[PDB]
DNA sequence: GCCGGTTAACCGGC
DNA sequence: GCCGGTTAACCGGC
């Protein structure tokens, strides 16, 4: 990670910090890693944009050099094709991340969550565990196995009068966590679910390795929550019909 | 419904109004041509406790709405209700419904679904298809199949300037589609997913009826989910760790 | 045309 | 402690 060598200095840039958006992550980022540091969409603008003889959705593309890359950050093929220093591309809640750090050729993929702590603890949407069962299949097909992070950045806060202030933060890496501990909770989007704060970051094995325990666990999760959908969701309606 | 009879009017009130870059102009204008039938749903569990200050703690307050279904579909959780006060009041929060229009002891649940006209056509979540399940079997139980309707007023807006513009609405009734033809997106949160626009509206038979009608197509569909997961994400995966 | 996955957290049961 | 269902619409593949 780039962000957490530098963890001590964010958490008390935001700690006491006040929105009347606490994704102002991305402000402290952007200056003091101004090189490495974009929103999804400006990466995706800075990469065509440096690119200009290369044009339509085929060729844009290719910019990725990555399938797995291509995979988690690309937009649409008719976006793509129409995009121009023009048209470019905005934000989308439905991007994969908040924030990408790129140096080197390497990248890691921020997601912040934000955390009112004054109310009962609810863990948050992570990522799509089907999205995240793809890219790891993508990075095994495309042997991909050091090429990004995924990593979260939880921001606490709680109302004080008249705006909202950040108590506290955490930080931790999906890659460093025990594939077979994750949460996905099948109803809610099919999203792996956790509070960064809470997230184990002990697993000792490869990257390859924590793809295919991923892998496992999904597979076996999908089965469980086909068996429980019976008990759920037909047999107390069974009755009525 | 009580929108029925004005949605004309509704529909061409509400063509032309702009939104800074829509709900709760729906809203102000049910409150102004229906000022006594409309509430926000908190804004209706504020009113009815308010009014009943002697009674006090979740249970006795769980008494007050006097139907099962309606305390499934409306009330607070728990400690939520149990610390309620004049105070304390509930404020917006999942909650079922946007708006409601309740007239001699009839319930209408509305749910504004707004719509960015501009955009390739993505049919929204509607309501949970299990939260739907839950009411059907609750309204059966208890019998009560002449209480409430569930409602929904799309409103189609673009992009003009620096402002959302509403250029069409439409209006539809839940309990007049076919319960069989309604499409339940397992992944998305089990949501029934329409277009307003869309809803076919030619259901022919009693509430206790549909129903029965969707809790069959409702257990059909959890069966067949549940066979589809096998196909799209066990198959898929299997080779990476066989 | 047809089809269904994803982002944002967020409440409250026992 | 442990567990999981709901609201807001929204995008792009053949
Ligand atoms: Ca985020
Ligand atoms: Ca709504
Ligand atoms: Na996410
Ligand atoms: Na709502
Ligand atoms: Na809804």
């Amino acid at each position: 990670s780039f962000i957490k060598p530098i963890y001590q200095d964010i958490n008390s840039i935001l700690i006491g910090q006040k929105v009347k958006f606490e994704k102002l992550v991305y402000k402290f980022l952007k200056e003091n890693l101004s090189d490495l540091t974009f929103k999804q969409y400006e990466y995706l603008n800075d990469l065509f944009m440096k690119n200009p003889a290369i044009i339509g959705h085929e060729a844009r593309y290719k910019l990725f050099n990555s399938p797995t890359l291509l995979f988690l950050l690309s937009r649409g093929k008719a976006a793509t094709e129409n995009w121009s220093i023009e048209n470019l591309f905005e934000e989308k809640q439905n991007d994969t991340a908040d924030i990408l750090l790129v140096k080197d050729q390497f990248y890691e993929l921020l997601d912040v969550k934000t955390r009112n702590i004054s109310k009962s603890a609810f863990a948050p949407n992570i990522i799509s565990a089907y999205k995240l069962a793809q890219t790891c299949a993508k990075m095994i097909d495309n042997k991909e196995f050091d090429l990004f992070d995924i990593n979260y950045l939880e921001v606490d806060w709680e109302l004080n009068g008249e705006d909202l202030v950040c108590v506290s933060t955490s930080f931790a890496e999906l890659f460093k966590s025990e594939p077979s501990e994750l949460y996905i909770n099948w109803a809610a989007a099919m999203q792996i679910q956790f509070h960064v704060r809470d997230l184990d970051q002990g697993f000792n094995g490869t990257r390859e390795e924590w793809a295919k325990s991923y892998l496992k666990h999904f597979v076996t999760q999908a089965e469980q929550r086909a068996i429980s959908m019976i008990d759920k969701f037909v047999k107390p309606f069974k009755k009525y019909i």
